[PDB]
């Protein structure tokens, strides 16, 4: 039976995606953990899945359910965005989280120009990855969440393995969890954190409105929202500055007209390989997708770059097209009642990122043959170990 995933690799989509897609756009599969599960690879048929509420996320974390890996966090934080709604801190999350806080874009700004710098000073190679585009990430995030700068290292260290793809529980996933969490819980105790998501929910854990609100739903919103947006943001910037090296004429233009950067990192988003799984939803109720009748209690994954290169609805889909008419139709931040809520953020995070790397290194190119990029395995994301760069 055929396994997931089919390759580690950021840098190219397998050939068999679009066999797939043409011939069984949801086919079954067998995940790492030995369960079986239907692979959903077009557009249509993803954004069916994505849209159906009867295909639950909460519940892949059931007890018995076919798995496509290992819980890394507790079962009830897979439906943490739920429990937040529920909370009634929907709202109040969203805003702590939006780019456009004041001197957040310039603070973004500062911060990559000064790695960039760091890196220039000590010449060639450089690793964008390492050094640049994660730590851009890590203070991104300590900036949103109003934690110290110098907690995010450690805080970043944790990410290695609780982003595992893993066909086992692993033990040092819940040393870490619990570690971050104690983090978290004393972050909401010093008085000294009045600022960004965790001063704003240390202030609602005292507010009357939230009493009943317990102390780990807060802790766990800022271990959830740090690890989510670090791992997201950091490896998304990464692969998408590869897909722009590998694309001289590209990163020319971009780096002639920057005011078409956001368009850039639109279409970045909508080729981006940065998720190495699909999606995972249970299935709730028997419902047909496609010529297949999926059946209460099967997993079903939704293959987001199944979604993104479906020639249907992105014609020529490998080439990015600055002018698409659908350009923001792309799943790299989902769909439904799971959209990324710090879609924003991320978009700003890949723009000012690039925009700032342009400048400094207009000459940007790999330092190594593409080849030579480790691809980490048995990960939620595809990215390089290291990303050798010269300019
Ligand atoms: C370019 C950057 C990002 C990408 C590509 C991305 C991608 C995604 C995708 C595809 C989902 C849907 C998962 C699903 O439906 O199963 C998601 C959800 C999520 N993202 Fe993002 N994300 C990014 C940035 C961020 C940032 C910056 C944050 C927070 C600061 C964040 C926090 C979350 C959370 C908490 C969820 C879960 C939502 C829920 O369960 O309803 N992400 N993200
Ligand atoms: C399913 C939840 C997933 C998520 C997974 C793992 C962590 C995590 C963070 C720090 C840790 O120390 C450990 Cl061990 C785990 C956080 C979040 N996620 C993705 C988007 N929103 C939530």
């Amino acid at each position: 039976l055929l396994e997931v995933p089919f390759s580690a690799r950021g840098d190219r989509i397998p050939d068999a995606v679009a066999e797939l897609r043409t011939r069984e756009p949801i086919r079954k599969v067998r995940t790492i953990t030995g369960a079986e599960a239907w692979l959903v690879s077009s557009y249509a048929l993803c954004t069916q899945v994505l849209e159906d509420r009867r295909f639950s996320m909460k519940e892949t974390a059931a007890a018995g359910a076919p798995r496509l890996n290992a819980l890394t966090v507790p079962p009830e934080v897979v439906n943490n965005m739920g429990n937040i709604a529920d909370a009634g801190l929907r709202k109040a999350v969203m805003k702590a989280i939006t780019p456009k806080a004041p001197g957040l874009e310039q603070f973004l700004r500062d911060t990559a120009n000064s790695l960039l710098d760091n890196l220039i000073t000590e010449g060639a190679p450089a690793d964008l990855r390492n050094d640049f585009a994660d730590p851009l990430a890590t203070a991104l995030h300590c900036k949103v969440l109003g934690i110290p700068q110098e907690d995010g290292p450690k805080l970043f260290r944790s990410l290695s393995i609780a982003f595992m793809s893993s066909a086992d529980p692993i033990p040092a996933a819940k040393i870490n969890w619990d570690r971050d969490i104690e983090y978290m819980a004393g972050i909401l105790e010093n008085p000294n954190i009045t600022t960004g998501l965790m001063g704003e929910l240390s202030r609602l854990r005292k507010d009357p409105a939230y009493s009943h609100v317990s102390d780990e739903l807060f802790a766990t919103i800022g271990v959830t929202f740090f690890g989510a947006g670090v791992i997201s943001t950091g490896s998304f910037l990464t692969t998408a500055l590869i897909s722009l090296i590998q694309r001289p004429q590209l990163r020319n233009l971009l780096h002639e007209k920057p005011e078409l950067i956001p368009a850039g990192v639109e279409e970045l988003l909508r080729i981006n390989l940065s998720f190495a799984d699909g999606l995972p939803r249970l299935a709730t109720a028997d419902i047909q997708v496609g010529d297949v009748l999926v059946r209460k209690g099967e997993l079903v994954l939704v293959l987001l770059e199944g979604a993104n290169f479906d020639p249907e609805h992105f014609p020529n889909p490998g080439s990015i097209e600055l002018d698409r008419p659908n350009p923001t139709s792309h799943l790299a931040f989902g769909r439904g009642q799971h959209f990324c809520p710090g879609s924003a953020l991320g978009r700003r995070h890949a723009q000012i990122g690039i925009e700032a790397l342009l400048k400094k290194m207009p000459g940007v190119d790999l330092a190594v043959p593409i080849d030579q990029l480790v691809w980490r395995t048995r990960f939620q994301r595809r990215i390089p170990e290291r990303l050798p760069v010269l300019w």
